[PDB]
This record gives structure tokens, sequence and C-alpha cells, in this order.
């Protein structure tokens, strides 16, 4: 039988993240299903080892998946993770790409906290998107996890908290649909960018799509410049038309942070909670799922 | 908790197939992982019920996955299958898109037999491709399963074995990379076409790609016509150069079958079995792994 570490039976391919492929594994010992990330040993720019060390640093955190086994096996470096539930993208499709306001607000509160936890451990994620949040299982089914640290980077020194320097003339690392405008402008990413990306994620939940998604461009790579122009020519008040003003206030706050500003996460949470109460919502962990067209691409 | 059939925990998305999605499931009672096919009820061209009906007909069969539950929940029709192992496309990538000859012959023998079982149940698969073959688990880990009957069709009457009638001007149903040439020409599919596709799969395992794969076309009506034009303009003796003649003999035999001919599966298997024997491979069932862009038809 085919195993990694002689511990995990390899299953079918279930995805393809930042740098590597992800398959479904079965812990032979316990029987528990796992996720198995593989990276070819001569990937020019290896990353699975660095990602695993990031995961190991975050281990204690609420909504941080457990890393079970690292090692090298044949043509591959191997990272075995705890398997979680469906991604927020998965649940979005399941609910026919419409989330209620309450499900969006429930999710907003946890996702802000997740990003703050990463930042508190001195890292920025740089790939905030529906695919990189998964719900937990069974009793953890109401818990939003954040995954995929393959694009994560240290933003400040662990000892001195000296911020990495401001920089321009960068190329995009993450997903074009949710990148911050300053990322579009080539500026080094920092904490504000994780949070601004979340802001586009939340508006993407409210709308079913974003206005720069599925832009009908034939040639690729120039596709990137057209997202940026639509994103820059769409005011946040127009993007957020038809929805509580809190979503525009959130985005304006994120765009207004300076490069090395510490975000006021407590504020951003309060901005949503208060609206949550005004709707008469109870925190009962009841999400929507408890009850040609657009073919856009995150890597083009 | 979100459940399907009040029995199965919904997991992440692990793919898409014929026309519907599938997310890893967990049987609440047993804990066993399952595969869950979902199809929106507001579909105009639905098949999950027809597919699940084909599955029920095949149930006894070697290398045929078990249906566990089938039903409707909310905006979706549901089919719960036994979860199997990785696809042959998945294993191919794992082995860095290189299979040894012994693994190709091991796969060929079972794959002929899978197709023959389907044909014996009066059906043609019509979407033969690596992605639609999965290995089993644990004790059945050396067993090749065939999956996804969304494009399957009855080719002969169950009672009389009258073959369905010949037809022209059909549109392409499956995946362009592995379609028989007659499918490209618009001709109704029959048994020969499943086997011809297999022949392309086998050469694809040997080569790492097919010469009509990744053809650099921009439009789309064009890219399929260039696949069709490249496939037809590559003689089988050129496709198979450098490999035992059995791969060209298999493909020429498939291209020569008449529309309603019963394939001589026993011959096609023997051809590879005799090759296996002359190579001196040990009969141990050890596979290699135990030691607006371009669209090529993902569906």
């Amino acid at each position: 039988e085919l195993r990694v570490g002689n511990r995990y039976r390899l299953g079918r391919k279930i995805g393809s993240g930042s740098f590597g492929d992800i398959y479904l594994g079965t812990d032979i010992a316990a029987g528990e299903e796992v996720a198995i990330k593989l990276e070819c040993v001569k990937t020019k720019h290896p990353q699975l080892h660095i990602e695993s060390k990031i995961y190991k640093m975050m281990q204690g955190g609420v909504g941080i998946p457990t890393i079970r086994w690292c090692g090298a096996e044949g043509d591959y470096n191997v990272m075995v993770m705890e398997l979680l539930g469906p991604s927020l993208e998965d649940l979005f499709n399941f609910c026919s790409r419409k989330f209620s306001l309450k499900t969006v607000l429930l999710l907003a509160d946890q996702m802000i906290s997740r990003i703050e936890y990463i930042h508190s451990k001195n890292f920025i994620h740089r790939d905030v998107k529906p695919d990189n949040f998964l719900m937990g299982l069974g009793k953890k089914g109401n818990l939003v996890y954040i995954i995929d640290f393959g694009l994560a980077k240290k933003y400040r020194d662990a000892r001195t908290h000296q911020h990495i320097p401001y920089r321009e003339n960068k190329n995009l690392t993450g997903t074009a649909r949710y990148a911050s405008i300053n990322t579009h402008l080539g500026i080094e990413q920092s904490r504000r960018d994780d949070l601004e990306s979340l802001g586009y994620v939340l508006m993407y939940f409210n709308l079913g799509s974003l206005p720069w998604q599925g832009l009908k461009a034939a040639t690729k790579r120039q596709k990137y410049e057209r997202i940026s122009e639509k994103k820059m020519s769409t005011p946040i008040e127009v993007l957020c038309k038809g929805y509580p003003s809190e979503f525009a206030t959130y985005l304006n706050f994120c765009r207004s942070l300076r490069f090395d500003d510490k975000p006021d996460y407590s504020y951003l949470r309060q901005l949503f909670r208060n609206l949550f109460h005004r709707q008469g919502f109870s925190y009962d962990y009841v999400f929507d799922w408890n009850m040609s067209g657009l073919q856009s691409v995150v890597h083009r």
C-alpha cells in the first residue's frame, strides 16, 4: 500500500494550494482522515519546509489546524495536516452563492480574529480568500479555521517589533480578485492588506461576485491590469451599494491604515457586532448551511 | 450540523465530474468516509438520477463502487458513493508522469476487463479517461475501479441484444483528448470507442502526454478542431513509436472494429499478457507507486 511516513494512506487529489498539491490521507493508526500536502523536492524555490515552520509556530491558536507529520519521501517533501470541513468557498457554492447577512456577520467576527491572531504571532497571511478558511468538524463545526501559509511572511521582528521596510515595485503574490489596492499598486504588504482583502471577501459574500470578477479579457496577464483598473475605478460606496454602511466603513478604515499601522481589530469587530445586534440576530451558531456565466480564476 | 440524508457529514470539495459536484462525506453512524455527488434540482439537463440508476444495475461488479444512499435534500439531488482511492491520473502525477511498462500492463489488463463488464451489462461508458479510474482501498488497493456513468448510454437492448442504430452528426460528449476518432467525426459511439479511448490512455501513460494535448489554440471551436485534426493526422505507427508493437496492434484493432462488432476483449488482454510474460516481470501486482484559457474538456 502507498503511504507517507508509513502512517498515512494516500487518497485522491482534493485540491492544489499555493505551492504543491493536496491529497486526502487516512491515518492508518487512528483511522482519522488527514490532508496531505506534497511538494517536489526540486521546486526551484522550496517552501513546504518554511510553511511547516509557520504552522508549527501557530499551533496553539484558535482555528489553527494541527500539523501531524513532516518529512521527505521520494520525489516529495510531505506535510500532513488535520483534515477540516468544507471551505467557505465550498459552503458559498453549496448555498447557491448567497449568504444571509447574519452568516456574513458571524463569519466576519471570526475571520477578523483569525487574521489578528496571525499578526500577533508576527506574520501576515497575504492570501486571504474564501478558499483559505475552513469550518471545523463535529463539535468544532461552528469554528472558522484559517489555512495555507505558503505565501505568509514575517512582517515584524519577533524581539524588537521593528516593522519590515516600506517598498514599491512589487509583483502580486496572492489572488487578484481579493488583493488590496496597494498590492495592485505594487506596494509591500502588511497587516492592513490581510484586513482589506477580508473586506472584499465579505462584499463577495454579500453580492455573489465582485465587479472585477470574470472580466471578459481574452489575453491573460493583461487580465491583471484590468482587475486593478476596475477595482480602482469603483468607489467603496458603489461597491457596497445596497448593504449596511458598516461594510464600506470597514473598507475605508482598512484603506486608511498606514503601512506599519497596527490595525484596530477590536474596532472592526465592534463595527459588525453592533450591526449584528441592530438586526436582532442571536449568536446561535446557526449558519445558512445549517438549514454562459462567470468562470473566474484566482491565479491568472 | 450540516448533514445529507440526516446521515452524512459534508466535507470539502474534492472535484467535479460529468455534470455535478462532489464533497468528502462522513457516515455519521459508521465514521467511514464517503463521496457525495450533488446536482442542483434547477437543472435543465440532469443526470444524477439516471447515473445512479446505472450504478444500481452494476452493483455486484468487480471494481464498481457501491452506492450507499441516493436522494434529495434542499436544492440538490444526492448520490452517496463509496469513497475510493486516488485516480489513475492522480497516481500518474504522483509518479511524476512516468509509469513503467509493467504498471502500464497491469493497468491495461484490469481496464479492458472493467470496460468489458460495463459492455456486458449492455452499456457503453463514453468517457474513458484516467480521471475515471480509481484504485480501491486497503485489501482492495490493487483493484482498479471505473467511475462516473453520467455519459453512459445503453448500446444494446437488455432482452434481445439488438444494437442501437448507427447515427451521424452527433456532438462530442466526452473529453476531447481521449475521444475516438469516430467520435470526432460525429459518429454514434459503441463498444469500439470505449476501447479505442483506453488505447489512448495507455499510450498517454507511456508518453507523459499525447501529441494533440496542449495544442496552442486561442478560440475554442478551433482548439477542438485542432485536436481532431492532429489526432487524425498522426498515424498510429507514429503515436506508438519506441514502444512494443502491442500498443499499435491494440489501437489498429480498435480502429478497425465495425460499429456494432463485439470486441474480442480476450484477444486484447492476451496481447498484453503475452508481452508481460516476455518481459519477465514478476506476477506480484506491484505498481510503480508501491515501490478564457485552453479547454481540453475537463468534464
